[PDB]
């Protein structure tokens, strides 16, 4: 099995359009080597959100492994300078970085994203998939 | 002033055309944003190796905030499924990471890295500086 990243995101504005680049309910797979990042900018970030309030990189998202753990983990670090980045109740600044737990809660500007990792037997490969929450998440 | 890492590298086929694609003595800059990748592919790795026991991508260095400084620190992860990486002590293996301090020895096969932080104020970018030895360093 692929361990899958899977992210609920909502917006108070989703309806816009802001998501209008993002391909939903559907498994993307990426390889281990890879450094997904999201913000404004279609040429660096792999998902894109259309609103000038995400900087050209929001954050990144890359796998690694836990010692003597034989399966995948993900950590994130910020890459905005003006907006900051709530993993729960703990705050990231500019090129604050921390590893994700198996369920947290994702804040900048006013996204909400919920993550969810189910895990796999690989190392070398993971997948993410996003789901469209109609509701807030807080 | 821009936080520069050096890295003194020692191996004893070096006069074998090993290092013959890394610019010694000079300074590179690179931007936050970018993940530095060590290893055999040329497409792949900013920093190439002609040995043939170096893995397609060796590992990887990015730099990072640690929390309330303000100044860049680096983060090693190894890349290669094979051979295990060796910071100071501690063995790494395949996409086991670890923060690095001012001074530590790196260690992959014959291979040996010595890293240095050269602490500058810029937060935006940051600049990487080979240099050869002559003598083993351990």
């Amino acid at each position: 099995t692929v361990t899958c990243l899977q992210m609920t995101i909502y917006h108070p504005g989703q309806q816009s359009g802001i998501f209008k680049s993002i391909r939903f309910s559907s498994k993307e797979k990426f390889p281990s080597i890879e450094v997904v990042k999201f913000g404004r900018n279609s040429n660096m970030c792999q998902y894109t959100f259309q609103d000038k309030q995400v900087s050209r990189i929001q954050f990144v998202l890359q796998p690694f492994k836990q010692f003597n753990s034989s399966v995948l983990s993900f950590e994130i670090k910020n890459m905005s300078k003006k907006t900051s980045l709530m993993v729960d109740n703990q705050e990231l600044g500019y090129l604050n970085k921390m590893d994700l737990p198996y369920k947290c809660m994702l804040r900048f500007g006013e996204y909400q994203f919920l993550l969810q990792k189910e895990d796999g037997e690989s190392v070398e490969s993971f997948e993410t998939q996003f789901i469209m929450s109609s509701r807030p998440l807080l």
